[PDB]
Parts: C-alpha cells; structure tokens; sequence
C-alpha cells in the first residue's frame, strides 16, 4: 500500500484521468439519406475515388443547403484530389446567413481501407481538430466502412486527438479546446449507433494504458501501479487480490522474486478477476509484463542502442491487461471469468540484486541458471504463468515487451504472436482482425531447446549459441505452461509509437476482442 | 566458357566439382520388417525409442537369424542403454558363422512423430559410426515409425552427412560401404523413394560443393562455366550474357555491383522444357554473389562474417542443385528458367559508392544508401529479366539480410510473397522436403520508408530495421504483374556448428517443381 | 559460522558441498600384468598404441586368461583396428564360463609419452564408455608406459571426469549409476599402488574446490564461502580464524576493506592452519584471490568479452587453496606448517562503493590511487600478502585469477607464474612438472615500474600506459612483499573450462605436490 520514498518530493501515486474531455462529447448518427444539415462548426466529408490514382474529389450526400450545395458542385471542388490523407477547408455563409465551415479528407483510391489508412485519414482529420476552437464536428462518411472498422475510426479519433498534460505544468497548451458535439452522417446508421459507446469504452482502456506506459518509472512504480490497479478494480466492482513479498515467498516465486531483489519498491503481483453472473463457461488468464523500469540490472542497458531511457515503457503488457480489465469490467460479457495478472517489479544495480551466474528456483520446483539479468521478463513472466495454470483457466495468453529483436523482425507495425496451440492462436489472429490491431504468427522452434540445457540448472534463462531471441524466449516461457492452452504476444516493437514520441496501448482492443468474442 | 582472368599463375580457372561419389555406388535394399532381420554381415544399428518412459531403456522386437546376434540383443542386455535422442552404443561380436560383424543402435527418444530436426540428430550419430566403421555393408532396422518423406529425408540427410567434401585436402580410419539394407514396415511403399533420395542427395551436394568452393575458386567466370558445363551434360538449354549484352539489356542494378570486380559479370540462364506441352511456366532466380566484402560499406563491424562470404552465392548453388534434379527426374508439362545475375561485391577505385544513383532495366532509379545492400541490387535486374520471359511463377532465393539470425534463426527460412497461393505451395513444398520454411508479411506500412528525395527509390530504409521485410518491399517493385515469392536464407543457409553448407533450397526447389 | 543476510527468504544460506561422492564408494584393485587378464563383468578396456607409426594397427600384447577371448583380441582380428588417439571401440563375446563379456580398447596414438593433454583425450574417451552403459565395474588394461605420476594423474582425471555435479538440479536429474569396482592391469603393479589413494585424496580436493566455484554467487558469497571453509577446517582438525570486519579495520586492510564496501556480505578474511606434529622445518602461506561475484564495480564489466556471467569464478583462487587445505589435512605431511588464507569479498555496485580515483590505505601504510575498480583482486591480494609476511613464512604462494590478459598470452591450457625468487619459482615449475597441471615461468619486468607512480598516492593500482596487465599486476603485488621468497600463480586464463562449460579446479595438485615436496 505505502509507497517508499528517497525524499518528499517523490511522487506517491500514479495520476490517472478517468473523466477525460473525449467523454464530455456529445456524439450522434444519422442516416446519409436524409441528407446532410450543416449549421455551425466544421463539417468533413470522407471521400475517395475508386480506380482514379489521386482522382478528383466528388461530393455525392444530399446537402440540405442551398449554399452549402452550390459551393461542393463538381465544377468548384474538381482542383481537388483524394490523395490520401490529403484535405481542405472551405469557408461560407449557409442558408441562415451563418457561416460555416466544411472541409474533406482524402481516402485515396483502394475502396477497402488499411488499418493503416484509416489511421491515417483519422491523423488528417486530427490536423483540423487542432489549433482551431470549435465546439462542433461533423463527419460525413462517404466511404465504405464495416463496423469494426467505423469503430476503429471513433477509437482513433478519440484516442488520437486526446492530449495527455498530467506532467505539464508550467507549459500546458493555453488554446487546446475540445469539440463539445460530434455529428456523423453514414448509410444504414441505425446499425452503426451500439458502435459509439463501445469506441468510447475501447479509447478508454486504450488511454489508461496509455497514462500508465507514459507515466515515469518515478510515478510509476509496483506499488504506486498496483495501488492504481486496486483503484480500478474498485470502480468497476472487480474482485481484487494483490500479493506482496511475504506470500510470495510462501508461494515459492523465486524467479519473479530474484529480479525485484535490487529495488526499493517491494514486488506486487497484481490478480483482479471479473466473472459472470450466470453460467462459466470459459475461463481466461491474461498476462501482463509489468516491469516498471528496465536498467537491464548488472548486465546494464549501456550498448548503443539500447534504449534505457524508454524503459518505463517496460510494464505495457500490465497495462494492456489492465486496459482490457477496464473494458470488460465496463462492457461485462456473459459466460466467462477472466483472471487480469501482473507480477510487478522494478529490475534495478544494487548491491542487493541479483547476477548473472545466480541459480534460482521457479514456483513449479525448476532451477534456472540466470545468463544475463537483463532477461528478465522471462523470470517474472515463468512465476505468473505457474501462478495463472493453477488457477484451471482454459486459456492463458500472455502479453509482454519482452525482446528487442522483434524490431528486426516485424518492426513497428506488427506483434508477434507465439504459442503452444493453434486454436488459441487463431483465437488471437482473429482478434487482431476485428480489433484492427496487427498481429503476426511467428514459430516456436523445438530445435533451439538443446540451447537452453544448463550444466548446472535445471534450465538457462537465455541461449548460448541463438540469436533468434524472440523465439527462444518462447521456448522457456513454454517450460511453464504444463498442460493449457497458452499464446504469449510479444509488443516489444509495436508498443511505443516511435514518430508520435507516446504509447499505443496497444493490445486493450486486442485482448477484449478476445475475451467477447469467447 | 569464357577465360578466367589470373591475377597470378597459381590462380585456378575452375571449381572443381566431383559428379561420381561413393554414395553413388552404394546398392540400397530396402526390406519388410515383419519378416525379422538377416544380421549375417556387416554393421546392423536399430533405431529404437521408448514412448512416454524418457530416457528410457532400448529394448529391441525385431527377430534376427543369427543365434549370437539375438544373444546380445536380449531385453536384459539392452536395458543396460537408453533411447535419449541421439545416443548410441554399437558393438563388434563374432556371428554364428565366426564372421565378424558389429551391432548397435541409435536412441530415438521417447515422442512417435519425429520432426526433421530430431531426424538430423538420429542421422549424425549414425554417421559418426560410419566415419569410424570399415564393415563393407550398412544395416538399418527402423523399429520407429516415419511417412514416406521422412523416410526419403533419412536417407538424403545419410548420403549428404556421410560424403565428406575432400577437393581442397592434399581416412585410413574408414571406407565407404558398398550396401546399404533398410527394414522398416510396408517396405514396398518406400522403394520409390531411394532413387529419389539418391537425386535429391546430389543435387544438394552439388550445391554444397559450388558453396564451400573458396571465392578465388568460384568467381563469376568459374561458376557460370560450372553452370554450363552442368547443361551440358542435363541437355538443358543454356545462355550465359555478358558484359556487352548486359549493358544493352540495360541492367544498371546489376552491373553497378559488379564495378568493383576484377571478373566480369555473367548471368546464367538455364532452361528445361518438357517434351509434352507446357502448362506451366516458372523462373527460379537465385542470388549469386562469389563474394560479398560489403563494398565501401566494408563488413568490418563486429560479427559482420566478412570470412564466410563466399557463401552469398547460396541461393544461385540452390537454383543450380534443383537443375540438376529437374534435368534428371524430367517433369512433365512444364518449362523452368534457372537464373542468376552472378558477380563479385569488391573495394576498387571502380567500385560503386553510397550514395550512387543507378537506373535498373525497368527504368527505376534506385539511390544507393548501402554498397553491401548489393544482393537486391543484382534480384531487380534478375527479377526484371525474369517477369519478361512470361512465365506463372517468380521465386527468387537469396542470402539476403543478416536480419533472419535474428527473426527465424538458423533452421527455418523466411518466405515472402505478393501471392498467398504461390506462398501456399512454398509452404507446402517446404512440409514435403522436410526444409523448413515459414510465411513472414510485406507490411506495406514500411514502404513509404523507401520513398528517395532525389531518385525513384531508396535502396534501403533510413529508419525501419526490419530489414527483411524492406528488402522484399523493394524486390516487390521489380514485379509488375506475376505471382511472385521470395525465400531469404540467410540464417539457414550455412551450418555454422558443422562449419559447411546445408545446401539448403534445393529440394524445396524441385518439389515445388515437381508437385505443382 | 556467521548469518548470510538474505534479501528474500528464498535466498540460500549455505553452499551445498557433497563430501562422500559415488567415486569415493569405488573400490580399486590393481594386478600386476604378468599374471595375465581375468575378464569378467563390467568391461574391460585395453590402453594401446602402436610407436612409430601413425594411426597404426591394435595389437594386443598382454596374456589373457581365457581362450576364448584371446581368440577374440588375436593380431589377426585386432589389426582391422587402428590407434588413433582417443579412438575407441565396444566388443562383445562369451568367455570360457559362457558368460557374456563386453571388451574394448581406447588409442593412445603412436607418440610413447603422453602428455597430460593426450592422457586427458584418452581419459575422455573411456568416460564417454561409462556413459550411458550400466556398469558395476572397469577394468583398465595399460599396454603404454606411464611413470608414477602420469599414472596418478590417470587415476585423478578419471574420477574427476566421471563425476557429475548435479547440487543445483531438481526437476532435471540424470534418470546415471556409477560402477562399484575398478580393476587395473599393468607391469610393476606393487609399485604404483601407493598411487590409488593418493589419486582419490588428489580429485577429492580438485572437485571440492571445482564444487566451490562452479557454485553461483547467490549461493555462494563471502560469509557461506568462510562458513564452508570453517566446516572444512572442523572436518580435518585444521586450525582456523575467520577475521569479521572490526578486526580487518583494527588492523587497517583499507585495500581489502574498500573492495567490499558495496556487497550486501560483510568481508570475511580466511585463515587456516596445518601444522606438523614434529619439528616444524618450513612455514609457508597459499594465498588465493577470493571474489566471490566479480562485477568490476563502478568500472562494469560491460565491455563485449568481459563474461560478466562467468564471475561467480573470480573465488578460483581460494577454492584452488582450499581443496589444497583438504588434501594437506588429509596426506598429513611431516615437518611443515601450511597457512592458506584468502580475503574473501564480493566486487559490487552500490551507493556505498568505492569509485574510480578513491585513494585507500593498505595495512601496510602505502596509499593507492584506484585507476579502475574492475583491478580489485590485486587490492585484496596487497592486504592478504601483508598479512601473510607478518605470520613469517618462508614462502608466500598466491593464485588468483587476476587478468583477462592471460587469455591472450599463455590461453586456455598453462597458467603463468611470476615472481621475485628463481629458487621458488623453478619449486613451483617441478610441482606443475609431477602434479601435471602445467605452468609457464613469466618475467616481471621493472622497466614497467614507473607507469605505477601515481601523481598523489604512493603507487598506482593499474598502468595508465602499459597493455601487459599481468605483467603489471604482478609488479603492483610485489611491493606488498618487503623480505620473503614470493610467487604468484595467474589462472585467468586457466580455471574454467570454456569446451566443458565447468570448473577445473586447476591448482589445487599443483600446490599439494609444492606442499609435499617440500
Ligand atoms: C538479454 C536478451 C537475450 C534479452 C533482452 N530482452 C530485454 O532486454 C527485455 O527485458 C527488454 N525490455 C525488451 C526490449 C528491448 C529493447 C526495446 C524494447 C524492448 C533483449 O536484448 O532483447
Ligand atoms: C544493409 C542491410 C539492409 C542488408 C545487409 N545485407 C547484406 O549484408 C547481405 O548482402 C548479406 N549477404 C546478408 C548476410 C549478412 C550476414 C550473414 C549472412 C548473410 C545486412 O546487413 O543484412
Ligand atoms: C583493469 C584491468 C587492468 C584488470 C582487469 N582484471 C579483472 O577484471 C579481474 O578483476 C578479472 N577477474 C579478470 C578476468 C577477466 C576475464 C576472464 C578471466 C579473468 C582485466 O581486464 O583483466
Ligand atoms: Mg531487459
Ligand atoms: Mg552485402
Ligand atoms: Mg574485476
Ligand atoms: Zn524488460
Ligand atoms: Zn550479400
Ligand atoms: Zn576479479
């Protein structure tokens, strides 16, 4: 509960931002065929051009304004092309002698948006949001969209032109106004309405991942992120359990404990838990790397190109698991338990850490002889898998930022999925589909196993002779599943947005997906 | 044959390349094993497993016809060993004839299914008894269970693990066996694969022997004589273009890299037609650099291997290895085109530099942002040449980026594609020639990373450092309008715990070939 | 016996120690070969060459008795052979009683002397036959000429190889028996028998020390390190004294004292004694470097090729003086007094480490300026050689893996040995001569001297100039050394064995056979 501090003027508590301004939007649909009204504030039409590479721009809603209509003829809009992520603005007075603003973003020419894209088109039209005080958007699809992917739009949107200012304080944006309303115009709109809440409930999870991958190892830290998880757990009702050093002892969890030994902050392991009222018939681990910073302990981060100072961002798994509990907590589906798992630590050169050489002893009985301490999400990840097995779930799937090498090898885009099992897996890839978050299978290679006999240890925790990392940090996680359905999702590469200089969240849409769609 | 330039008398003008092994005079038989087995002559090893109980022991069904055989071969002779994959005792005794014959086994472990990997393991053992036997016949008693391709996959990886490559030496421990006797259950449905296994085998070798050929040995001039005098004695069709009719052909990629090189460029292109008519057309290109030094972006970084870059002629050994299995198993109803745009990636005052832009026989202009980013470079030209040929099928294999240690590793191969049926029948050639492969993505998200202020194209990234996934994003832009795929077989392609090739693509190659 | 402080009650207390290994259950009886071969159970392997000519052919030359296997190994059968060195082949074949036998030989090559690398090949080869084959006895034939030691050496490797370290192993033990009974045949066998017991005693005190350093640094820190060398002392009547840090301060070890200042482990000084119940007619003291985890401290081993996670290794030394301390108690020779000392500590980083250009006060009163923390053995050596001299000795002997540097000087098979009196240095050339262990004589060069004038302090702990580190390091321990014969043994290069990825005990034989002869 208390967390420690050096001086007083150590933070004791991660802030959060629960009721964001996204939330204070008053968001609504309309059917395209009645036509568009436009009234005040700007208004973007979403327009492409099918065959035509940077083709001409071509308003085709009924626009129930005679102005309004005359002003997006052919003849005045034909300068303009559907370039991708291009866009106007146009300036005139309507019908009610009121000035108006109405604009387009460009979606190329394929009729079948890319996530990519969409991300895109959301990023334009975010450009337009921003350094402009208006009170009031509307969005004319004239696109074609399914609905996952009008949902990925809204998520997008909402997540994208939220700005996080909790560590501003002499340098907050003194012009950033949101939009009060948002008004959308698409065809069939009576289907597309259950999709609002649900982006507003899935931008939530993916911002309070968000706010705690941002957050600093000095705010963010096992306690203060565990007490955080707590705080959730509460409003939303979950029941909620967080282990500290004495019962992990008891349980035996020598290989999570080792890493944490030269931190401050005790270890926390997290285990909330939704469960449906009524019949179970599925029950779910998740499993969330929460380191909350990665010094790479006496093998320190220190090689060019290690990037020690993004290593806060080492507990986005946790996030990610957290994220999805808040979403599943919210949206409550039916026939399931979920257990939210993170065993969280701090990986820290002390005189009292552990080294390289330092034999230890997992929860299921395994000796592991530690290679290198900067592999250690493996350690505290072997732990939580023993720990979520004896819980009897159908599935476990884990979620970790655990190799570097994943940049080399699906980079920034993708996340790489690895498991013992190929319905699971699926499971998963079909989740990355609708999510619209990308995900790629990658193998676990039997034959990198010799690699990881110890002369000594039951086991090595890394590999003399592989380079393929990724893979090989597979093959020892899979030591600690016995017998379950397990997939392990590593987002080293995919989790922090690189040019935006933020985090994705990514994996909150993912894991819910995958948790609704059992 | 064109001349191969010296730069001193003691120079070689040739690989040479041994056609006739041993292997090839082994007389294999294979037998049912319900019948029992005949141990009369020579050295027997069971390959035996113990399921569920790990490292259990050997115990061993099979009746034998020899009373001093079966004597040793008693449960409780046997338990004294253990089936951990790989492990092995073998034994000199006298038979009931007084005639001196040798018996043993190899471990199997304790799982039914075996998987290539444990089939290698199984296989090494047993070839490190035949490096130490003279007995004049080879006995294996399969008391496991394996499919007809695992079984052919047994014995290529025996014959390829067994030859020793001895061109560059100047045992008295060993000598080749004359026969080899095979036991396994339904006997008569694995016969057809031995001489096909003896085809596959060689053809691998072949490859092998153009790899391990040291690069003052294999240059451009040597190989593609190597490659004509090998369609010469398939009766393929051959053409090797030279420097004069490269530069008509406008093949700037390809030239550029070849600069630097005191031998000139040559790129073979081989043909097999089937007699019958042709339904399908298909090119096979392969990377072919005889030494890749980086250029002025020298391999000077640590772990940058500049000592085994001979090797980068990997992917065009593995188009030549599957010819000779094409030209000697001559499929039906198709015509195959084996291509490579073969040169040397050296440091001259002619070489290209960093920084070059140079225009490729499509027209695109390519900024140059890294000398030893040249195999992608030599595949446009070569990939170019190939969709103009009109055929169905493009795929290219190559040493291509030092990035694959670290995605799949040493055993699996990457596979990249703008065709996921194409990718497909990759996929499905790699499950049948047991040389593993596995489907990695074109993120099209990366591509704009390649967007040059000044030329066409850029090379390579500044910024992503999936390198692989770049690579093939750049290829892909030399392919207009044809199922293409690309097989990166940097990671897989030398054995480096065994310090020699794999030989690896050929039978992938030539079942895709042959099955499609 | 102190408390080990633990930071998690999964920490170890102790260092696991077998004392009473299977080899020790081995009985041994040796025949003389003109009585001729009884072949039996077990197997029976013949040790063969062929002088002159390479890779020759197996000839059997020693009387077998019994028909059948005589017939078996005649010249006719045998010559399809050849002694390859370290080649080896299995036969079988019922003896005259019709009882199954199983036979074999190993190469020994066509070279009549073998060095101790060749005897190790051959050595090698016979452990791989005990290997996965249940046996309850070997019998070993010798058709080469050994002398005494060679054959001694013969017998201490074979246990040695042969016996498996499986303390750390818990789900991933060797489902391994060993064999009760060896037999060995050779000529003059009355007078090699003195030799058996003597090998057994010579491997207990190399696996023992092989047992200390292959144990990792989590298990096996200063205060277990000292505890275990207490326990050694109780078991063998040794005296002992085990300096705590207040008298280390009492008696100004600053140069030892500053090297522990950031472990979590209290340094523990090491002092035991042997002495002879006669008339005592030399003294001498082995000294070993005694860093229990080796880091480098604020100068971090995290150079490519520093092995931070082989540092559990840097208590070689100690081990090496320890397994000598068991073979002395043991052997009990006469006329001596033996003290075997080591300043034990961990080399850690911390806030309370000592820093790059700290100048500390050695027990001797010379300040040192600290040019790199990564030189600390050197420190606790400066201090141990000063309390050595004080005991007065007429030896002082110390071992220690100082530097990195030996790997690119001598390598992986000879130690180097250094120092300030050629009458003591060739007594430690004759001991690697008849213990087998080898030792190359290294000169310390004073023209290097003066690059250890520091500036403030009275000496420099390293070179600013000079890249012969051993050579350097061995000039800065000698002015730790006023009046007394001194050398010092650097097995950096020599103590693990990269191939087998385990401890040789190197030095233990090697300083027993400078003890004995003596
Ligand atoms: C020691 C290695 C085998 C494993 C090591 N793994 C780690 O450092 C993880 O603990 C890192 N947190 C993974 C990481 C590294 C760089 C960028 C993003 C994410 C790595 O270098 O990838
Ligand atoms: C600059 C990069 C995008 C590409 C570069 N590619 C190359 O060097 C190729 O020409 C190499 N032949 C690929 C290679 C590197 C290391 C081991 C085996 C194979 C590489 O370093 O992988
Ligand atoms: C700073 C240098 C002059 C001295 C330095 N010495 C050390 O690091 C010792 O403390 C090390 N224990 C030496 C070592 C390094 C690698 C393998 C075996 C032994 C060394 O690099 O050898
Ligand atoms: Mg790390
Ligand atoms: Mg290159
Ligand atoms: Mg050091
Ligand atoms: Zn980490
Ligand atoms: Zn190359
Ligand atoms: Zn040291």
């Amino acid at each position: 509960s208390e967390v420690p501090q050096v001086v007083s003027l150590d933070p004791t508590s991660i802030p959060i931002e629960y009721n964001t301004p996204i939330h204070d939007i008053k968001v609504q649909v309309y059917d395209i065929k009645g036509g568009c009204n436009v009234e005040e504030g700007l208004t973007i039409f979403l327009v492409n051009n099918p065959g035509k590479e940077n083709g001409p721009v071509k308003i085709s809603s009924k626009v129930n304004d005679k102005q309004v209509s005359e002003f997006l003829k052919d003849e005045n809009m034909e300068k303009f092309n559907v370039k991708l992520g291009t866009s106007k603005h146009f300036y005139m007075f309507n019908d009610n002698k009121n000035s108006v603003a109405v604009g387009y973003v460009g979606c190329g020419s394929v009729a079948d948006l890319s996530e990519a894209d969409m991300k895109r088109v959301v990023l334009s039209l975010v450009t337009m949001l921003h350094d402009n005080k208006l009170s009031k958007l509307t969005v004319v699809f004239e696109i074609n969209v399914d609905k996952n992917l009008f949902r990925f739009f809204l998520e997008t949107l909402f997540y994208e032109y939220m700005t996080d200012e909790r560590f501003k304080s002499t340098d907050k944006n003194v012009n950033m106004e949101y939009i009060k309303h948002l008004g959308v115009y698409i065809n069939n709109a009576d289907t597309y309405k259950e999709e609002v809440e649900k982006a507003r409930v899935y931008y939530f999870g993916t911002y309070y991942a968000s706010q705690l991958i941002a957050a600093p190892s000095n705010y963010c830290n096992p306690v203060s992120l565990s007490n955080a998880a707590v705080e959730l757990a509460q409003k939303l009702n979950l029941e909620y359990k967080i282990l500290g050093v004495k019962e992990l002892e008891e349980l035996k969890m020598g290989a999570y404990l080792s890493v944490g030994k030269g931190s401050m902050y005790p270890n926390k392991f997290i285990h909330l838990t939704y469960k449906s009222k009524g019949d179970v018939k599925k029950k779910i681990a998740l499993v969330g790397k929460g380191i909350t910073f990665d010094s790479g302990g006496y093998n320190l981060k220190a090689a060019p190109g290690s990037m020690i100072d993004l290593m806060k961002f080492d507990m986005s798994g946790c996030a990610a698991v957290l994220g999805c509990a808040y979403c599943v907590g919210t949206l409550k589906p039916e026939n399931v338990e979920i257990h939210f798992l993170s065993a969280v630590c701090e990986n820290m050169v002390s005189k009292n850490s552990y080294r390289p050489g330092d034999i230890i002893t997992a929860s299921n009985g395994k000796t592991i002889e530690v290679g290198n301490t900067d592999a250690e999400g493996r350690l505290t990840l072997a732990d939580a898998l023993v720990y979520a097995e004896k819980l009897g779930v159908d599935y476990i799937v884990d979620i970790a930022t655990l190799t570097g090498a994943m940049l080399y090898s699906l980079g920034t885009s993708y996340a790489g999925v690895f498991g013992n099992n190929e319905e699971l897996i699926n499971k998963i890839l079909q989740s990355s589909k609708t999510s619209n978050e990308p995900v790629w299978w990658l193998p676990i290679i039997n034959e990198y196993r010799a690699t990881l006999n110890s002369k000594y240890a039951d086991i090595n925790q890394i590999s003399s002779s592989v380079k393929a990392s990724s893979i090989v940090a597979s093959l020892f996680l899979k030591e600690f599943v016995q017998n379950t359905a397990w997939a392990h999702i590593d987002i080293a590469g995919v989790s922090w947005n690189f040019k935006a200089r933020k985090p994705k969240g990514f994996g909150v849409r993912l894991l819910t997906e995958f948790v609704l769609n059992d």
